[PDB]
């Protein structure tokens, strides 16, 4: 009972004191939290001791002229830049003394892969896989004004005919 | 109660702000909104997916000598230029200060198809299919030359 | 023995509790229940799978000046708002205290399609397809304005 | 030589042993047996696979006031309840002690579809498709109320 | 120059050597041979594959009281028993000692489909499709009861 | 300006050099050449692939007593023997020493389908589809028996 | 207002610069431009892909004795030679120094299909489908022999 | 002759003394019991000695707004929390002095994997793979009231027209 | 020229003195007899010495309410119980002084895998892979009365209308 | 320009002095001759020296009641019996003083794999992979009378109506 | 909002002082920037230290008669010639004092793979995978006149009838 | 802008002084030039030193009665015979004092694989993979008369009716 369009992605470069940057035009998306069971089994029983996680998140996108962000992702991949990213679900606001904040999943890592593709008379898309350093942290997050105005994204409001407006 | 010929239909390219025109000699005009909803099953119940809606309109008209508009359409379908159109119902004016402009639906998209047809001893007829490209807005619009 | 025009058909948005209306100038109305049962074979025999049933109803009607309801429908198909409808058979009242309300079928779902059509020197006709979204309930319902 | 209207057609739910009824105002009734045999080729020859046979019957009838059976059918297609039906040819009685009961075919399955239809100034017609779910048995069956 | 009704058409089960019969009240009868040849391309040229040929025949006829054969057919399509059939053209006798037997085509296969149909105030009609299962042999065959 | 019945159409098996014949009682005859060209897109432009062309011809004719040729055709489609055919237009002779032979198209291939059909109180009609198997050659050909 | 028979239609092979001709006895002629636009969905919105447009034209005409052009067409579809065609509207001359040449559309491509057809006691008719292979240019062109 | 809808899943966190939690809107489901044959073969015979099992269970789901359970599953995967889960088949009640209890398969472990996915204008689903510590235990289990009332799940009962009810 | 429906599967637990148990509603089926060629090749020739076989049989099924057998299979997989199973082909009876016996393939082993699956409004099926200890043995086998009566499996014989019978 | 139907397969067990046995109702067929290049490359050149081949042949079939041959193949697989097999192409007879003989490819080996499969209301097919000892030998071979009469395989010749014949 | 047709590929052989060479008739295209996380994890934390990248770019093409370039690519693959290549995106010109220059991605390497394919009555295409030495460099690049005139690529301008022009 | 039909394949056995042999009825075709980058990376840079190539060429064909060539290929694969082969593209003749010669790619090796396949009422095709010793050589090659006359391959010229010709 939840449309994915609702979820939103925010990015930022760690040692940069600026507001986040939404990721536009991502078609697919995925977030895998694997686990490796450090289990040691007795000869007369069994036990699990620990777990080494291998979290990660995958996404696609469509490379529109306007934003140069994909270039930043690529520079991160090739230059091994640390990036902090969080998916901040819209339409799930705070409960107690929190209304503009929104549910989230904040995690940091390095972009361990990035790969585009393009065909004739076709939009040129790409796919990035992003690691996750350790465990992620959840917590209600607020959005920056820029992302808020983008979220609206109204399309071609009513214009008029015979030269009143383009 | 509305005679079809009351429905007036205009087009123009987005770039050409000044330009204005109307489609002539319509025989059959048909709008369409097609909702893509295919529920995928669930153990505890079922959910009805909300999919996109590819609305489109198909009209057939005739082709005479004092007009080339249909040629502009068969140009656009190929060059894939953008257009925007106005489905205005006449005899339905504004409410307060918009009386000169009658109710209409405005939508911007491309012409997805052009197909004309000839028949020995008969006037040639051209049909066109136009994809609306998103939500269709409402309001009122003013006609040119009072017709 | 029932003349089709006895079948009365109402719609309204779930949110607008107060709102009420009826469809007018129906020409052909058709309900449908489609059972998806495809047996998959078995060595010892065969089993008939029980699949979902996507019931839907399609109606065509005319479009006149003193009404905009059809416009609300061509709005909903796009905006994909929910609606709920009432297929009430008149001349069939309650049994004990429900006489004013006649038998009907109630079901809530979306409008899956709108397609109108024009024809030179003729009234424009709009057709609509509505998906019922689940089991259709039975009972009796009351008409507005005694008609 | 048999006039179609001689073919009589009954239904009832398996659970309701006592219940009995008949379909009324048939216009077109059609049975069908569809053999799925697709030979897959062989170097030394060819073999004709023996596949299942999904037999089904489709009937259209009218809908009047003194009956709700068709409503039970449009209920079953949704609720996917079992039914069992009798295709009895009248004017064909038993041979020794079964004269009161005429030849018939008996088969139990679900109603796979219901689709009714209206038309301004005309009686509404409902069509149904019933899947037989296996081999159809033969014998003789007795009518109710001598008709 | 041959009136269709000259074509006589017989069936019988392989097991029942003694049994013999004929199809009655044909309205439209049609044989078919369908060659599956799909050339797959080649750099130096092209080769035309020689595929199997699924020949089949479809006939419609009427259904009266003094016959149950059609019921045997609607039995076989389900039970998927083998049959063998004779497409004999009358008025074409042997050449030397086979005059009593007229030219015919003999082929053994299953009945792939049965579909009957009713219509208020009309005789019910049953159609059948029979798959021939291989090469169809030729020669002459003798009719029963001189008709 | 050519009346269809001027088109004369002959067949014969490649092996039987001496054999010659003609098709009789054509009602509708139709040749066809189908080009398979599906451009696959390219970044710098587009290229139109040059694919094979499966030409074929379909003719319907009648079936009388003083001929069995149609039976040879329904034999070939099954046995998948080769044939070769001649689409000769009469009233179009050679130019220098070929006047006795009229223009024609020659092509060798198989008969891809045979389908005859009967109708109570009517002459049975057989249709055939022939695949040409490659380029069709041109030239002039001589008729038998001056007709 | 344009009678169809005003539309004049010429063809010729690219190699044969000198050659020129016209299509004769058209009955129905139809041009078509088909835009392939299938939006693939996006989380933040939707984008309408701009795909290629496979324009093509289909015409049917008659076939007489004093012409072989149609034969050249049924040759090209097979040999897959290039051609180029001119859809010139007569009664529409130039503007300054091009009056002798009337408006026309020029496009070069292959003939994608040829299909002729015969009918006892009637003139044979050949239909052709031509793929335009890219953008269609506009301008004016001169007729041969003043007709 | 058994529709899957009947089977029901119940979860619970081990060190939590509360009633179980149904798992809503699971589309697919699977339960694999692999085995590793600790077999030793003589030079003049053959033998099987033991077997190391690698049981596990996989499931999908659809992430509706109402419940935050998927978040709990995820927290488990990343934090290695032990969970006890059992599928309790409905419509198969107890035989002897047991009517409210239902057939079941009880097992506990750790969630070794969790991974969601989401596309444009599409519901956002996910897939979790859950290990099984050792052998499972079967036994007739009773459901908690909450699960019982959910099981009913009637939909949009008959309302009325012209303002009597929404 | 042989319909698979004809073949029939019989199971039994080894140290149990009872009659076999047919396996109902198996859709697919398979029986792989791999081999490992213990071959030693000279420098001036070649030779095969022996072969280690890895026989096994795979099957699916559909989990109808009536029978609890699938539960027994599962208990085996998890508990490593030795089972003896044979496919006994119907419609191929004995030749010499044997009429009720039927051709067969008898083999013993442990169930090395079992795994079910189920989807919405779908029958819940499963798949099991069963090892084979060593070489199997062929020999005409007789069926137990229970399996014989099941084999008939007639469906909804002719009942009557207007209350004579359900 | 060659229909596969023409090719024919003959089998025989080595230490058996009898005539071959055709393999009926094989749908697919394949014959792979892999190679392993024992190549040694200098530091200033390259060389191929030898090659170890891994030839083999695969086939399917359809298990008709009449013949018990598939059982023999299976016994070979599980018992490691040596089998000599040759594909003898029909319609390619001898050239010089040879007319009844036919072109062929003769090879010996052990059946390294065999595996059947079967579905509901479906014919029960199988697939066998057969090794090849070393290099095969080609040479015109004659067929046994049995195979010759089978090759004809005419179907349901013209019978007669009204009790003259079945 | 970006058609791939816009992007353009330029090639050149390193020790050659000539202008670049566009690559015509490439259908697909791809550019993968993998990464290998040289990460060392403490026993009480985690850390990433470095990253070894494995960039590369893949493309197809269609082998038109006119150009012999594909032959040069092949000679490279087989001869291990160093090539410098850059994708220079059209319709994204310079910003400050730069108008003829275009955005780009310049990288050098060796062609680690090349492979064509061709079917009957089909255009003969090919696929090449090209490594990337280290990190690539971005920077606004200008095109050579040759590529500029090719970019236009107008098709069959208006000719005339009855012998004025071919 | 090049149809594959144009390209032609020529084969020959090395130690045989005869003219080449075309390969008829090949449907598919492929020519892969892999590379293995003998690269050594400093701790403060990177370098490529050499490359070991693994070129090869794959092809299919259709086994027409007329030619016995496929048998020769097979004999090679099994006997490790060295063959020299070159694709000589038609419709690309010599430039300077060369008109009958045609562009080509000459290479020799051993046939490392060969494998046929055949189905019911289907033409019997096969697939061969052929290695390449070292680097190939390109050079304009002339064709042998035999191949030239085959290239024409005209089909069923105009015959005549009523017994004039078959």
């Amino acid at each position: 009972m939840k449309n994915s369009n609702d979820r939103i992605i925010l990015f930022r470069k760690a040692g940069e004191k600026v507001d986040a940057t939404k990721m536009l035009f991502l078609t697919e998306y995925g977030l895998s939290h694997e686990a490796d069971t450090d289990t040691e089994d007795t000869m007369d029983g069994s036990y699990n001791t620990g777990g080494s996680v291998e979290s990660t998140m995958s996404g696609t996108a469509k490379m529109f002229y306007g934003d140069d962000f994909a270039d930043e992702i690529e520079d991160a991949v090739v230059d091994r830049v640390l990036y902090e990213a969080w998916e901040v679900e819209s339409r799930i606001p705070g409960k107690n003394g929190d209304s503009a904040k929104f549910k989230a999943k904040y995690f940091q890592g390095f972009h361990n892969k990035f790969e585009l593709k393009a065909e004739a008379n076709g939009i040129d898309e790409y796919e990035y896989e992003y690691g996750v350093n350790g465990r992620f942290q959840r917590g209600f997050a607020t959005l920056p004004e820029a992302v808020t105005k983008k979220l609206k994204a109204t399309g071609y409001r009513f214009h008029d005919t015979t030269k009143e407006d383009a």
